[PDB]
């Protein structure tokens, strides 16, 4: 499939590429451009929707627009955003597969006009002239009447509605909303009976938000899209009234579930899907079933009749028969985490079709020439420049519960509960959902979907030239008008919500107390919530002092704010539950009024249980279980063999009930976790931007004061590198969190809803056992006696529980993603000679410039770069190497010296600020020096020529520690608390004057290590299955 993209907005009506033709059957036309075989794009805001909407409706995510897709200009850099987005889908084998497979699903066609698909008539035509036998009348030519006679429903009329154009998909601008991508049908009834039909897809490629610290690529929505579609090309979609339970509405009062379309949850991929498709089916429908048998009789339909008929173009033909060749399963089992895998793009995984209710977005303008491209986000989706849209201040709030905490009766702050704009359903789907006893009516499944699809052969399938048309292949679009309602709960005791917007601010004046109700009590609203003990303590101990003055004053207090920041969001504490072992962030109890009580969060967790945070506890309901032994005379070999059958078909239903409590523990209780954490990374989060204000108040400050220009020059540069820093420590904050709600999550599992479900499943195992027990009292002599030892069921025979098959339901492809691509080393030298390649592997992509003259030999455990010709360097280049105040880092590398003073091993040094190990007397010595006169050097003696050493040095600005270690003894524990900023250039030498030496897995990383890590390194290094001498030589 190649994706045309030689088109323009101005690019002439040829009506083969770019046509112009009537929306469905109202008044509107519009203009339409073919990418891809049955694939067209339309650089325009969809035609159904009004444009201009009452304000009444204006759903919440509501950035509303009517002059959004108006300019020619605007549409071009859509249409060429569409077909880059489409290019990158089209890079890889797993988008190219979907490409191919949404291009040749054809909707099916209708028959002739008189029913079926067997053969058309038959017609005589071109009888020869007259000769001596004459009469040669019947001498002449068979034709198929009706050539391609099948009515096709998946086309595109023009204007003048006398030319028409086949088309799977449409891709359109969005709607009244300007971001909300949507897939709409064109026919209700075909897209549930089997035919299939046409989809119109609402995308936005110019916005998106961001999650986390990614940013989300519009290839996996439009992807999402696609795939959503398919189901429509297949006519399998099932009911609007074939909702799942999605979410138990804890901020409600009244007990309200969110409900999610089979398709949605099904699509968008994710832990959702996996709790709901189990390997035995806990839930199941008859749409399964009613979608299978329709999928099987429309290809015994195009097998039988179609296959073989001769008077049928291979335009219709081919692309049905690579659309059958394609199970129904493996649509069920085609998911985003599929393609999330194949791409490496990291997305929301959890509730992702519920966002609205978690966290409000900000979105970003994407341009795409530059911002994204053939190989996607231009410097990858975490390191990407973007800008914030300017419609972020068009957003609807529309708010679902606005509570108003009241002091003694006035309002003293109001706050919004967003909703995630999900149907409702006020009875109990938990309670009222039979489970089935007799039983692949589900997905199943992986990573497998696609095999049947063959590239080639779909593009080597000649396009559709002309279309048979049928006159009813569209019947209206009805927009789905819907207005948000709301809620004025009244509250004495603060919510959280209340606690995470009390930390927001507007005014950059801040004076952050400790104290809730002053903060929200204050009139001239300079006070803000904070939770960080140790910053104000600081921060309140310097109150009386002199103002900072000197680039030192500075870079002290950068250090000291930083250093407190650091021991105020990063504090755990490890409670030693009697379910595992479990770190408590110490200031969560204080961040989100949960547990709030007394002068300790970690002792109340440690005396209530794991659920004392949530306050939608006890939510289980026990579904309407079954258990259906149906007369006797059978021997000791049947009768054996109906109760090994009858007790395999209990084991099953037991882990269906089982199944579905664990979904019943996902949607009601795991939710209430993961709102916590939505919250607590938003109180970090704020809690960021308050200290990054603070300094930049002090920078601004310190400005407009007697400084050299360079020394202030440096001090944004130190500014701006500890901006990163103080992310980074919010980033491990954020992970710390994550770990620990998840296993208080896990836990309440395995600790509140496990022992419910062996209780209320204890009666079901008495009742089947009664009744095998009656079954049972065609002769057996005291043999049953026997057979029902051998089929009665005990509390251990329904034992589901595996602590690590939960612990491994809830982790993701976007958490394998972020694992697999989180390097704790800036640089990772490799070398390996087979050509001399010289590479890093840390992710960061260092830049190595290497003389051919260097060579590679085998050191100690690989291939060891060889500095034999004298004046030879090596220079490493990284923006992290360049360092500054408040970063810790390590270098860890083996040694080898042939040569027997000052020959300069290696240095990242810009005049003076910098750091050097450097070859001296008899031994290396580390020089660091600052860009204020102080410095430090240490004189790690012992270092005798050949010889193999191993040196690691750890440079900690949290503790203000070095830590020399040779090998794995310790050498030096000095003291760096007189060092400031050390920022130095972004490359790294490596020389070796007139020294033939041997460097050998030279590593840099972006933390400190310790004692421990050294020993266990340099051991497990130095074990390589080879004998060596004393020196190190094998």
């Amino acid at each position: 499939m190649n994706i045309n993209d030689n088109l323009s907005i101005n690019s002439p009506v040829d009506n083969k590429n770019v046509v112009v033709v009537r929306a469905r059957k109202t008044d509107t036309v519009f203009k339409a451009f073919k990418v891809a075989p049955n694939i067209w794009v339309a650089p325009e805001r969809y035609y159904g929707e009004s444009l201009s909407i009452d304000e009444e409706y204006k759903v919440d995510g509501g950035i509303y627009d009517s002059n959004f897709l108006s300019q020619d200009s605007e549409k071009d850099k859509f249409l060429q955003a569409i077909i880059t987005l489409l290019k990158r889908i089209n890079s890889t084998n797993a988008g190219e597969k979907l490409l191919s497979l949404i291009s040749t699903a054809i909707p099916f066609p209708y028959g002739y006009i008189g029913g079926g698909y067997y053969a058309p008539n038959m017609i005589t035509f071109g009888s020869a002239p007259k000769s001596n036998k004459k009469l040669n009348s019947l001498i002449s030519s068979t034709i198929p009447f009706p050539y391609a006679g099948y009515r096709e429903t998946n086309y595109l009329s023009s204007e003048d509605n006398k030319s028409f154009y086949a088309s799977n998909i449409v891709i359109f601008g969005p709607g009244a909303n300007i971001v909300e991508n949507n897939t709409v049908f064109y026919k209700k009834e075909d897209a549930e009976n089997g035919m299939g039909t046409m989809t119109e897809i609402w995308f936005q490629p110019f916005l998106t938000y961001k999650y986390d610290e990614f940013y989300i690529d519009p290839a996996i929505e439009l992807i999402k899209c696609l795939i959503k579609s398919l189901y429509f090309l297949y006519g399998i979609k099932p009911s609007d009234d074939l909702v799942i339970p999605y979410r138990l509405r804890s901020e409600l009062e009244n007990i309200e579930y969110s409900q999610l379309n089979i398709v949605d949850l099904l699509v968008s991929g994710g832990i959702d899907p996996k709790f709901i498709n189990t390997d035995p089916y806990w839930f199941t429908d008859n749409y399964f079933s009613n979608a299978k048998k329709v999928f099987e009789d429309h290809r015994n339909i195009y097998e039988t009749q179609i296959e073989g008929n001769n008077a049928i173009g291979n335009d219709i033909k081919l692309r049905l028969k690579q659309k059958f060749r394609i199970n129904i399963n493996d649509i069920w089992e085609l998911n985003l985490n599929y393609f999330s895998k194949e791409f490496s793009i990291m997305m929301p995984d959890r509730f992702n079709n519920a966002l609205k209710h978690f966290y409000r977005k900000q979105y970003y303008k994407i341009d795409y020439p530059e911002n994204y491209s053939i190989n996607g986000f231009v410097n990858g989706q975490i390191n990407v420049q973007l800008s914030l849209s300017d419609r972020n201040q068009d957003i609807i709030n529309k708010p679902e519960e606005i509570i108003n905490l009241l002091n003694n009766n006035v309002s003293l702050m109001r706050s919004n509960i967003y909703g995630d704009g999900l149907k409702s359903t006020v009875d109990d789907f938990y309670s009222n959902y039979k489970i089935p006893y007799n039983r692949e009516y589900h997905f199943n499944n992986n990573d497998s979907s696609l095999d049947n699809v063959n590239i080639g052969v779909i593009d080597n399938i000649p396009e559709i030239i002309d279309v048979n048309p049928y006159k009813e292949n569209c019947d209206k679009f009805s927009p789905v008008q819907k207005i948000t309602s709301t809620r004025e709960i009244n509250t004495n005791i603060p919510w959280p919500i209340n606690y995470l917007q009390a930390q927001n601010t507007n005014n950059e004046k801040f004076s952050l107390s400790s104290d809730f109700v002053e903060v929200v009590s204050s009139k001239d609203k300079s006070l803000v919530y904070s939770f960080l003990s140790n910053v104000m303590f600081y921060l309140d101990s310097i109150k009386d002092n002199s103002p900072i003055d000197t680039d030192k004053k500075y870079y002290l207090w950068l250090r000291e704010i930083f250093r407190n920041y650091s021991f105020d969001i990063t504090a755990t504490q490890e409670i030693n539950t009697d379910c595992g072992i479990n770190k408590v962030v110490t200031w969560f109890g204080k961040a989100l009024n949960i547990l709030n009580t007394s002068d300790s969060f970690v002792e109340e967790f440690q005396n209530l249980g794991p659920i004392s945070l949530i306050n939608k506890k006890e939510n289980l309901s026990m579904p309407i279980i079954e258990i259906y032994i149906p007369m006797l005379g059978l021997p000791l070999n049947d009768l054996n063999e109906k109760l090994f059958n009858i007790y395999l078909k209990n084991i099953l239903y037991f882990k269906k009930v089982y199944f579905n409590f664990l979904d019943q523990w996902w949607t009601e209780y795991y939710s209430q976790y993961f709102d916590l954490i939505c919250m607590a990374k938003q109180s970090i989060l704020a809690q960021e931007k308050l200290i990054k204000q603070i300094i930049q108040n002090k920078l601004q400050d310190l400005f407009k004061a007697d400084i050299s220009m360079d020394k202030l020059n440096l001090m944004n540069l130190a500014t701006e590198k500890t901006f990163i820093d103080l992310s980074n420590e919010s980033q491990i904050a954020i992970n710390n969190i994550n770990d620990f709600l998840n296993k208080s999550a896990i836990c309440v599992f395995d600790t509140n809803i496990y022992p419910k479900f062996i209780s209320f499943m204890e009666q079901c195992i008495n009742s089947v056992n009664s009744n095998v027990t009656a079954f049972i009292q065609n002769i057996t002599e005291d043999e049953k006696l026997q057979l029902i030892k051998l089929n009665t069921f005990m509390n251990i025979d329904f034992e589901f529980f595996d602590i690590q098959s939960i612990k491994d339901l809830i982790t993701s492809e976007t958490d394998l993603i972020k694992e697999e691509k989180e390097s704790d080393y800036n640089l990772f030298l490799f070398t390996l000679q087979e050509d001399k390649v010289i590479e890093d592997i840390s992710g960061k992509n260092t830049l190595v410039k290497y003389s051919d003259s260097i060579s590679l030999v085998y050191g100690v455990n690989g291939d060891a770069l060889y500095l034999k010709e004298p004046d030879e360097s090596v220079s490493f280049s990284n923006k992290a190497f360049e360092n500054g105040l408040t970063n810790s880092f390590s270098i860890c590398f083996w040694l080898r010296n042939l040569g027997e003073i000052t020959s300069k091993l290696i240095e990242n040094k810009a005049d003076n600020c910098g750091w050097e190990i450097y070859f001296e007397n008899n031994g290396l010595v580390f020089s660091i020096v600052d860009c204020n006169g102080n410095e430090e050097n240490i004189y790690l003696s012992d270092v005798i020529s050949k010889n193999w050493y191993y040196i690691s040095i750890s440079i900690d600005r949290l503790r203000n520690q070095l830590l020399i270690f040779i090998n794995d003894k310790l050498i030096a524990n000095q003291s760096i608390e007189q060092i400031l900023n050390i920022y130095s250039s972004n490359t790294i030498s490596l020389v070796n004057e007139n020294n033939p030496i041997y460097i050998e897995g030279l590593s840099i990383l972006n933390r400190s290590i310790t004692s421990e890590e050294v020993v266990n390194n340099y051991f497990s290094y130095l074990n390589n299955s080879y004998i060596r001498d004393i020196s190190g030589e094998r």
